[PDB]
């Protein structure tokens, strides 16, 4: 017996830390290979070790295939006969047994070998505690220095690297610096199994909103949606969870108290979030700060929403680096436009009567009726099946024409496609020959006039300019779409 596997796995301060039949199972197999290796056989060895009473011992694997791999100790049909028909492909019975291998020069091999499978068996330990928790709240204090990235030294029976979108990149997890974020995915890294610390991401970034506030992570106060920049400033709405009062502190905590110490962990910078209230005016107007509000509005009829606000003390309202507007339309759920101080009454100067004309012509209407109110209520007559025409009392008329404008008015907007339906057909537009080919949609293909193609062998005349007007022209649109359709004089009409 070998009397000392129960030892081994009854050290037990490395064996327990690991499962009990983990020495026996893995480290057993590797010590095989080893002396596999070692052996003149390149043959595969299976270790039936046990610790339970010293019963280990060595098999050499058949390795039953459709080839002679591992032809030390190939199987294949060429036992088929005298194997009870045990031919096929993949199998990896043990064919024999061998009994014993002390192996010196294993022993001396064990530096390449066993060292590695060593490695092995820390790292099967040291994945169990890295990043178990699918994303919580890891920490990391550094103490190595690695190329291309930030090595640290951590606990958790293993090591730590951050990239350069992980950790903060105006400091890094450094020689005298420190990580604290969230993360899931960790794969075994160099010399074992490593952990993972990106305190820069959503997920460590925006956790502040429950580890900051004092009345946030007890259900009190609006936190579901922040988008901020990777340790540099946050701007998020901090509201009450309906409460109608004053939220700018709730966040930032009171006179300052959570402005530093959001992300002390991540970096160590400043933020300025905005404010917003129960009413929704004021939410979108303080979802926005800085922003100077000129005006109130908002749009339902369409998936996009109204920015009115200035630009001159407003910068970024509109939009220059991404700094407070950008996770303001994460606080209302719609897409919003903005321009300039002087151009945001300007959004509506040549619509009033650019919108209005299709409804006069489709009416039958004048001046009179034209533009009585089309500058006060948007869009009164178009597609009046929806809009409401019992309020147009005080303008200039009634509005009965107006309300009958549900299908009356609709006849003309169908009629004025004549010059537009037939010019995707075959007015200046692309052949059948690429109409329905592969690489593209079938319905795709009716967006080709706007390159002057007019067969398929004319739309491989665009270059960098021609038909780049639109993005339509991608990589997959290209490579593959006009491949079956230009090449008709290559290899097209050759059978």
């Amino acid at each position: 017996m070998n009397k000392e596997i129960l030892a081994v796995v009854e050290a037990v301060s490395n064996e327990k830390a690991l499962p009990r039949e983990k020495i026996f199972e893995a480290l057993e197999s590797a010590l095989a290979t080893a002396t596999k290796k070692k052996y003149e056989q390149e043959i595969d060895v299976r270790v039936q070790i046990d610790r339970k009473s010293g019963d280990f011992d060595t098999f050499r694997r058949w390795l039953v295939v459709d080839e002679v791999t591992q032809p030390t100790k190939e199987i294949t049909l060429e036992a088929a006969r005298y194997e009870d028909e045990s031919l096929n492909l993949g199998d990896y019975v043990e064919d024999q047994i061998e009994s014993v291998t002390f192996d010196r020069i294993t022993t001396q091999t064990a530096k390449q070998v066993i060292v590695q499978k060593v490695r092995e068996a820390e790292r099967a330990m040291v994945v169990d505690q890295f990043r178990e928790h699918e994303g919580e709240i890891i920490t990391g204090v550094v103490k190595k220095v690695n190329r291309d990235n930030i090595s640290l030294d951590l606990g958790n029976n293993a090591e730590a690297v951050i990239l350069r979108e992980d950790m903060l990149p105006r400091e890094n997890f450094r020689p005298g610096d420190r990580v604290r974020g969230v993360l899931y995915s960790v794969r075994p890294e160099a010399r074992g199994a490593q952990l993972f610390v990106t305190r820069s991401k959503p997920e460590m970034l925006i956790e502040l909103f429950r580890i900051e506030v004092p009345e946030i992570g007890e259900e009190v106060i609006e936190i579901k949606a922040a988008a901020r920049d990777p340790g540099s400033r946050a701007k998020i709405a901090v509201k009450t969870n309906d409460k109608r009062i004053d939220p700018v502190g709730a966040c930032v905590g009171m006179r300052g108290a959570r402005v530093q110490a959001v992300s002390t962990e991540l970096g160590g910078e400043r933020i300025d979030i905005v404010l917003w209230d129960d009413n929704p005016a004021q939410f979108v107007i303080n979802a926005m700060a800085p922003a100077d509000v000129a005006s109130i509005v908002v749009d339902e009829d369409k998936h996009t929403m109204d920015i009115a606000v200035e630009a001159g003390n407003l910068a970024q309202a509109i939009g220059r680096n991404g700094q407070n507007v950008r996770l303001a339309s994460q606080l209302s759920g719609w897409e919003l436009n903005v321009m300039t101080v002087d151009d945001l009454q300007a959004k509506h100067q040549a619509e009033a009567h650019a919108a209005i004309d299709t409804f006069t012509k489709y009416l039958d209407i004048d001046e009179d009726f034209a533009t009585v109110l089309v500058e006060e209520g948007f869009s009164t007559l178009e597609e009046l099946a929806y809009v409401p025409m019992k309020e147009l009392l005080e303008i200039e008329g009634l509005d009965e024409p107006t309300v009958e404008a549900l299908r009356e008015r609709a006849k003309n907007a169908l009629a004025t496609i004549a010059q537009a339906q037939e010019e995707s057909l075959g007015d200046n537009k692309p052949a059948d020959d690429l109409l329905n080919l592969e690489g593209v949609d079938r319905d795709l293909a009716f967006k080709l006039a706007a390159r002057g193609v007019c067969t398929l062998e004319d739309l491989a005349e665009q270059g960098i300019d021609d038909l780049a007007d639109i993005e339509g022209l991608t990589d997959e649109k290209a490579g593959a779409l006009i491949m079956a359709a230009r090449n008709i004089c290559w290899f097209g009409d050759e059978a």
